[PDB]
């Protein structure tokens, strides 16, 4: 089991870390949702699917910077919604093919009532998402750590 970003940065068997650099919608009002669909950015596959089945969760999702200070969040994992920053590990998704498949994570972020000006700065860390991979074969329990960066400023008009 291994993963890569859309730009080709890999995290190999056994886990590790990578940075994800994403363009964000440039403006969001109070009462609107800013969505970041990381299923377009992070892909994984099972290396031996006719022998082993891989199980994959969002173990934890943490917010940083302007997301932490100025937004209320949910994360959708495999179509189901949970608080973000997270308060539990999600259910699992099965990876059963050598063909890369998206990691089905999207952030839904809405400004807090006192948010204003530039709320997320260009280049800043917005989230750390931990993908946890286990299987039906042995005791493997590996963390794939995705450090999510905003490419651009996001403004919240008042
Ligand atoms: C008959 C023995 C087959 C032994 C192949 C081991 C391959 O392990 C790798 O690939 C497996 C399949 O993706 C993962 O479950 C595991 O964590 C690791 O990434």
């Amino acid at each position: 089991f291994a993963c890569k970003t859309a730009n080709g940065t890999a995290i190999p068997i056994g886990g590790g870390s990578a940075n994800v650099y994403v363009n964000l919608a440039p403006a969001v009002n109070v009462g609107q949702n800013l969505v970041v669909d990381l299923s377009t950015q992070i892909f994984c596959h099972n290396d031996y699917p006719e022998t082993i089945t891989d199980y994959v969760t969002l173990q934890r999702g943490s917010a940083y910077g302007g997301v932490l200070s100025s937004f209320s969040g949910t994360v959708k994992y495999n179509g189901s919604s949970y608080p973000f920053p997270t308060t539990s590990e999600t259910p699992r998704v099965v990876y059963n093919s050598r063909t890369d498949k998206p990691w089905p994570v999207a952030l839904y972020l809405t400004p807090v009532s006192s948010a204003g000006g530039v709320a997320i700065k260009a280049g800043s860390l917005i989230a750390v998402l931990i993908l946890r991979q286990t299987n039906n074969y042995n005791s493997d329990d590996f963390q794939f750590v995705w450090n999510i960066y905003a490419n651009n400023d996001v403004v919240v008009p008042t």
